[PDB]
């Protein structure tokens, strides 16, 4: 274990330093002895995920906060956490030596970093991209037969996710996602701008879009890589808006239900990948309940949709039990992912904030809020960028974890990187929601889920300026006596066992 | 042959639209008899290259300017033009079908396009490249074990310039730069930054650079490629900067001094390439006569320095005269030549501007001084970029003469194409610039060439709005009398016997 | 009546251009007997309400949607639509020559214009100034004996208010609303970023805000204007925002009540300005209905509220009928005013764009779903800006439905300008909302409201390219056969006996 | 004193934070005692101006780098060092609190501050102004009736100039220089854009453009300013580029001489404000020798220009001797003043970079090179600007000294301001440069001047990593033993007495 080199950028908080020969990192992971508590611990003054431990005591008496677990109050299983292998994050990551290339890698994906199981893969390029291309850019070549993987693929991601999956000692699961078709399958015939697919569902058009799923499949299958699940687009409603400025795909909730019926559901079916989750939506949250409704009330959509995935842009406001509740109850068997979030916008400040401890909030705040609406995933947008908020080639620059200082071949790990790892560290695949009361009203956000072996994990947030004193009872075992100070987060496990 | 298919984009003049079927080109060269000039001419208006032919009359009846031939003043001998086999250039070539790849290639090498004779090829990774690798970058390889070429050169640049050589009439040569060296010799360990190599003339890491040089060589000679030069390091001043953000090895010119003289001389010459000539500088002319003295004045460095490379960006600060005309006069014995023939966009513009007859211009007057300032030859940079100047891996900044649209297997040619043909066409490898005797002051850009054969070629630029009467006088044949359009150029050929 | 003049500056409509002699205008507003009706239609391919009139009458002819009047379904009656003088809007107006100037205020205030009888002015200095300042930044000054009008208010605001009402036939209601308070009340003692007012409700820092409204109200009536209405803060929820680029000054909605119940209402109360109102809010829509809920349910803050303000902005966050329609039927006793009814330029799009229609159509569907939604009045944001969308001493990123050339004594009424009017002018204070049913799903935008005399206003709004055949019944009249043409806007008008 | 308080924001160097109550100052400067001398050094390390005293030896042995004084060797006399009150200036200073305005104001302009004793002043708007405007922007107004003042001169630039004055014990010198005209003098009719001045010299454009410099002198007048001097136009070759994108207006060499000689000289002078001076160029020295020899070569412009005004971009290399030493040598008489500076540019690092070393070594260096060819004085651009080097409405960023922090009213001194005061505060107006010869080749700039008085002042910079002993020679009075630390800048004062 290696501790955080801490630099100041002159922000609130600050990063931690990494290089070819230095990273910050973990001892293995130990569950902590009955009758014990283990507590990771950020805070703004600059401690970064430090572990401590504690009893669990039989009795509690004071009038302070109380949450309590409810075990019995049994929610959502979680599928896992990642971030997103860009364009733009390989080209950052492969621009370090080898060393320092590994000491990043770890730090996402290693149980000796913050236990990365997902991996977003962009099919071909998107705004992170630095040049525009699909698989198949030779016009009407509706067989496909010059489909192929460019360099970017073969030799900037593919290369990293081999990589990250050896890193990892849980199994990783990837996600794909399509940001534009061929420009010759599209009624505007260009990657941006508003446009759809031509034709209707059924035709040779939206056949020729499902098949170019299965190939990217056959192909990542060559290289010696499955997919968990695809989305069905990414953000199909920026399609649909005159001059949107990059690669995009427009779909109406309708056109995207028939398009899944006739031509994606059927197609995928029949394939060798068969096995492939697919994910609907891959949108802004906002377009809930209304896309799932479209969707999921018509069975022949309806019975090749896994889950609904949700993007969120963290400079905006939520709120959750409208869209993501209201959703829930409807389709209650019907999977919430958030497959992209991000922050920067916004506008009077910088896309790359270097230390922002308010960035990191925005993570952890929504990641809770995500888990208290059924949410069983959240996915980070690029997983690396440079201090610009780039490479972006529409210059829609945005902030990520770890920061990219190609010159110097440092890296800085931001405290949303740490705040992303409090959950993704501690709450494995497998993992289920559970309930926790607070005694009384108060200004922290915090969530229990219990693993998979039965053990309990609680994360508690303080966006707040004032330390907060409270007490977790767990039933099963006790009180665990804690303080929540003024701009922390804390993690607490324990075993109930 | 065939003529230009014009397309406007809002700028002042038009590019020709070529694809798979149909582009632009040249009957074979044939020239009338002692009496008749041939004149080629391309306007803003929209004529490209187009010919005619008309007399040299023994009476003069023009009473404008008069442009004097004195074939008995005998400047510098031509090497040629061309441009760079970037790997941003070889993806966008690459990207159309083979058809429409060859129509771009026979544009630029057939005696039916314009007739190249000089490629440049950079070793290994620029800022035109997607991604960041050198050619050795497994550490601690002192003897370069482990050289070895990538894709980009064997799948991608290689076949390219075997293509261009098999169009070429002519015989091309192939000019060699490297940005970086492997980040393991460099004292700050990256590929872009303030860094030189570590340690000092004559040391191992000195010794594995240059053994590098021969190491590229021999992979190239693999190939059944063979360098008629290289230069030391590209634009090597770069790496004196802290954070450049382009690939770079920094070198003040004592230090590029000594490595030639102690370690890339004698290396090159104790190889069996040491035919392969060496040329020094590679950067801004502003850095002239300085740096010539530097290097020049040591007859250990001398003795293995042919040329000194000079590049266009920067050359809107540092007046011809003060710099090349100097250079010459104080080392009249060592060529001038333009290595990167490519000049700079203003603030706020775009990098590509599909049409702009004043980017044109800008090519054929700067090839016009640095002809009247002893300059013997032209690489243009990128010999296509798509329509976002790119890819580049930091940031698009420069336009190129053929613009690549590979949603639609198509190429545009820049007015900057026809302007550098007037030239690359009529210039052949060996031609001596002569004198031009202006009879008063004018507004014109003028040059006289001889070829080999003793026939000759005169280029005239107008670069103002107003028709300029003129004559030209052979002493040996008469008067030619024509116009000078406002905002075109021309090439005028004739023999003399 | 004078025709628009029109313009193109490349968007999907025209502007109509007006100068110092010249500006489209209406005639006396004049109305038909019982069985004719008015129609005034402005399209995207460019009429601008321009009017015909027809038969209503017994025999019902089309056979597609139709609209039936509804008058005994009775909803909100309309305050009124106008928009806001800020010092940007004042400058550009006063670079006007003065028969220009009266043109500009004719068409948005006189009947020969759009009717407008709102103005909202900013108390002092908001992002759309020129510089920051205050009406009392001389520090320590509790009881605002330095309390003054600057320039901007008595040589620029004011006498445009006065030549405003002067112009208006109808009565103009004058709401303010505070950007900012002097720093040395602020918690950060700066203009911007994240700060509040120092103390708590009740203290002398508090009470010396409340008094600073006072101070605003006697000095505005010193120059003979009163106020209709004062909203608590502008955006108070932006002054929680660290960094917040503009004038800002943070209240929570707890200490927004405390404020209100403590010391605005009482000082209000206690002055001569009794009888101005007091609207709380004036933010984004998303707050609502929590931040209504707070201030509203308790009775010591509630007792001095008049209504809800709300800004348009931020509406793509959260629908109207969670947000609007639920402060509605927790407080149907309170009313909901749009007091900043202005969006909000994509990202990747100018401030300004001359002739589009898009944004148009966003303010008159904004205009519809508020009005359906119990909304009873509007102002548009700045009156005028110049084309870069300024002055704004922080960044441009709105546009305005007058946009002043002040290079040519130009100004030019864009197509927001004419959405605004088919409603502004139609829509006296006391019109009431009333019923009106679609026969069948549609994709038209429509609103019915009686004015006080009982005649019948529809507007239809068709957002889409197609045309849509409309009947309009009105029970005691007949039938209005109609075409909704594609990107249209429709007002008619008719007596009802 | 008080010390500077240190804050790093990740680069090279440490800023100085000062807010309302703090703000790092200097003790009354006082004359070292006869036989000693005093030093200031600031450094990458962390030193800001720190005083030490030394004493002056009688003898000096051992062959070390030695600069001897040559008192009897006299060049140019000094005019002053200072920079711009632009609009962007002004409005940043004055939305910091009036203790810290006082603060900054003090920290350019006192004794206990680095004495500047010039002020540019833009006539009208330029790059840095929040909007466009001239003097006279009613159409055709050739009796210029309409010309006036705006609040930008009123409200900020002029009562910032009035307090700066104040602090300053020594003169300050005004001067004014416009960036355009009116549009309606215009051939292009708009503020930026390729266009000149309409007609001919002599003519009634020119001559209401000559008396726009009258009006606005007799409008400073009235406010109780004076102006020292005036330039021409601001960059006249800029109005000569298409698109050049903001405020300008072009002239040749010719046109700028006719101007003058025909309409600026005379208007001048028949005007009360003929004592004063008018300078010439005031734009890039790649122009010179050519445009002095232009203009000065004719008597009838000649008479009327006091002075040569150059710019500088400080990120680019020109070489000096070529274009200043060579503008000396053929107008001696013809002082050469530099009227603005800037740095970065540097596209790839930002336009602002708190706490550059490197950015306040490319000031002082340039400061040393012109006082080293001739020149009088040196004057920066923006006083001060906001960390994203703004406002500027066409998003033109730069760097400035003073970085102003409005949201946490505090502003910080960078590098810049200490290099720039290493002079401004040490060589009062009258100091003639005088010879410094050095004994061997160094690595060091320095620069030898005596003040008013006979008192003696050098500067030496070090841009090298290395520390270099040195001994300085006066002749009157001994040798100074010290050390140049890598990458300081120290000032030495003594007695010669
Ligand atoms: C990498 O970081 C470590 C820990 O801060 C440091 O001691 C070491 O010198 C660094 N290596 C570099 C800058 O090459
Ligand atoms: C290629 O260009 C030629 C000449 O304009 C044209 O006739 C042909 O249609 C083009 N090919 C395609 C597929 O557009
Ligand atoms: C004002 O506009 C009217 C209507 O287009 C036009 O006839 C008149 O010439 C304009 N005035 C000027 C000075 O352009
Ligand atoms: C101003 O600066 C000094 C820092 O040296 C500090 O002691 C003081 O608290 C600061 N004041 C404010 C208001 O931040």
């Amino acid at each position: 274990a290696r501790p955080c080199i801490p630099k100041s950028f002159g922000y609130s908080s600050v990063v931690c330093v990494c290089n070819a020969t230095y990273c910050d990192s973990f001892d293995p992971p130990t569950f902590p002895a009955l009758g014990t508590f283990s507590r990771y611990e950020s805070t703004r003054s600059g401690r970064r995920m430090e572990l401590s431990m504690g009893p669990i005591q039989a009795n509690h008496t004071g009038t302070g906060l109380l949450l309590t677990l409810q075990p019995e109050q049994k929610f959502q299983k979680v599928k896992g956490f990642g971030g997103a292998m860009t364009d733009a994050a390989a080209l950052n990551i492969l621009a370090l030596s080898p060393p320092a290339q590994n000491l990043l890698l770890k730090s996402y994906f290693s149980e000796e970093g913050i236990g990365y199981n997902i991996i977003r893969v962009p099919m071909a390029s998107c705004d992170f991209s630095i040049r525009t291309y699909t698989y198949a850019d030779t016009p009407d070549d509706f067989q496909l037969h010059n489909f192929s993987l460019p360099e970017e693929d073969t030799k900037l991601k593919i290369p990293l996710i081999h990589r990250a999956l050896q890193l990892a000692q849980r199994p990783v699961s990837l996600l794909a996602s399509p940001w534009t078709s061929p420009t010759w399958l599209k009624t505007n015939g260009a990657v941006n701008g508003k446009g759809s697919l031509k034709g209707q569902p059924g035709d040779i058009y939206h056949q020729t879009w499902a098949r170019y799923f299965v190939k990217f499949l056959d192909a990542y299958a060559e290289h010696k890589l499955q997919f968990w699940a695809v989305t069905a687009e990414n953000e199909p409603s920026a399609g649909l808006l005159s001059g949107y400025p990059f690669q995009c795909l427009g779909f109406t909730p309708e056109h995207q239900r028939d398009f899944i019926a006739r031509d994606l559901g059927p197609t995928l079916a029949n394939s060798t990948h068969h096995n492939v989750r697919l994910l609907m939506l891959d949108d802004q949250r906002l377009l809930l309940p209304h896309w799932a409704k479209v969707v999921l009330t018509d069975p022949e959509a309806a019975k090749y949709v896994h889950g609904i995935a949700v993007h969120w842009y963290l400079d905006f406001l939520a709120p959750a039990k409208a869209t993501l509740g209201e959703t829930h109850r409807l389709f209650p068997n019907t999977m919430l992912f958030a497959s992209e979030a991000c922050v920067g916008s916004k506008f009077w400040e910088q896309s790359v904030r270097l230390g922002s401890w308010d960035r990191g909030m925005q993570y952890s705040h929504s990641i809770i809020t995500n888990l208290l609406y059924h949410v069983v995933g959240w996915t980070d947008w690029n997983l690396a960028l440079n201090p610009e908020g780039g490479p972006n080639w529409v210059r829609n620059f945005v902030d990520s974890p770890i920061i990219v200082d190609i010159t110097k071949d440092t890296f800085y790990k931001q405290p949303m990187f740490y705040h992303l790892g409090h959950f993704s560290k501690f709450i494995p695949e497998g993992s289920q929601r559970v309930g926790l009361v607070a005694s009384q009203k108060n200004d922290l956000d915090a969530v229990a889920l219990m693993h998979p072996d039965g053990s309990a994990v609680v994360v508690v947030l303080n966006r707040s300026s004032k330390d907060v004193p409270l007490t977790i009872k767990d039933p099963a075992v006790g009180f665990l006596e804690t303080i929540s100070p003024g701009y922390s987060i804390h993690t607490y496990l324990w075993h109930r066992q």
